[PDB]
């Protein structure tokens, strides 16, 4: 993924547990080479999965727990490290924001030309709920989606309950989530 | 399962979509025979699975969506139809409550002598998270667990993020969930 994603993971861990723990985690991941991540440069996905795996071992937490945290962090981190206006342009409510999400990533992708963004389709089951279809070229990041949805809830002061109802992981064509809000 | 469970399903559907729908649903499940469920009597599990499938066809919603709703409802329905004090005895926080859950179901089963309750084990990964191990003699109810957990979040005013990381369905030994709270 682009290095911004890894820089975020680093930031989150550095801020929550310290530079020593980040160093250990980098080292365990077999990335001591890399002095720093370049935000606008493409890295092999490997780098991200390894960091997450290594972060799991060192912190003694499951990978999935970290991806949930990281999902929520990213909402804050993007608003502060140069994507605040772009974020705000995507709307001022959760369902609006999610409807716009492919369009946000399209805009991101003019600037990051090699982006393989996820794809998100909403079916609104009412004014307070929806089905969210998450399609990705990558495996394993549904728990990140969950955290991202909870970060979006914080951003719009909406309470969101999210439950995953289909799993790419088992062989289903793609992750699907039921979501209830305010 | 005991009829209480089926009575709760009936109630949730009558209250949400009307008696006419309930009838259809009951009709579709091939249970027109049964005039009312007896709360303290044992039914074949068959009855609950048919009602759920039938509810899915009549309503145009996936089974899994209904089980999530039903899980959340049950938390409210038990507190109002005779299990309020027992619920409250199980604690005033989500992680406490989950640690007490086998004990709760044990008390329930002195009163319901043929109870096949689930089993839940918590490994706390921090003061705000845990791995929850759901063991059951039955298949299919993981989405019900998700709703129940959201229902418990409501009861304790805690925001809970839940993601399932192992699936009995696929032949893994049992369902496992990563959970983050408030
Ligand atoms: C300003 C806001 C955002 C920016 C700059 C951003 C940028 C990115 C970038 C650069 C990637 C890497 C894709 C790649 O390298 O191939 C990505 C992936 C991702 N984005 Fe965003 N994004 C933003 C907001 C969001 C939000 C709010 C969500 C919420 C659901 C979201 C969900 C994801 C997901 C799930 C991926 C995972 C990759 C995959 O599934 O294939 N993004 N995004
Ligand atoms: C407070 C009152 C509660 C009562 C009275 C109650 C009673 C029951 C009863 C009677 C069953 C049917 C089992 C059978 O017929 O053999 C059952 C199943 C179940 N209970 Fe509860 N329970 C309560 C709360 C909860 C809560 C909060 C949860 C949250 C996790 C929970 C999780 C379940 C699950 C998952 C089942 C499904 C059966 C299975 O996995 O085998 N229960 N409970
Ligand atoms: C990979 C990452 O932190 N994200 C999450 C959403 N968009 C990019
Ligand atoms: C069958 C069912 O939803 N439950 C859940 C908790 N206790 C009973």
């Amino acid at each position: 993924m682009y290095g911004l994603v890894n820089k975020a993971i680093q930031d989150m861990i550095s801020k929550h547990h310290g530079e020593d723990t980040w160093e250990a985690i980098k080292q365990k991941a077999g990335l001591e080479d890399i002095d720093f991540f370049v935000g606008m440069e493409a890295y092999s996905d490997d780098v991200t999965y390894h960091l997450v795996g290594a972060a799991s071992e060192v912190l003694g937490k499951p990978a999935e727990e970290l991806l949930i945290a990281f999902g929520e962090y990213w909402v804050t981190y993007t608003s502060e490290e140069g994507y605040g206006e772009l974020l705000a342009s995507a709307g001022d409510s959760l369902p609006e924001f999610m409807e716009n999400l492919d369009n946000l990533h399209a805009r991101v992708g003019l600037s990051f030309p090699q982006l393989r963004p996820p794809a998100f389709e909403c079916q609104h089951t009412s004014s307070k709920s929806m089905e969210l279809h998450y399609q990705s070229t990558r495996a394993g990041l549904a728990p990140m989606v969950l955290g991202l949805l909870h970060g979006l809830g914080k951003r719009f002061q909406t309470k969101v309950e999210v439950t995953q109802t289909a799993f790419r992981e088992t062989g289903e064509d793609h992750d699907i989530f039921s979501i209830k809000y305010e």
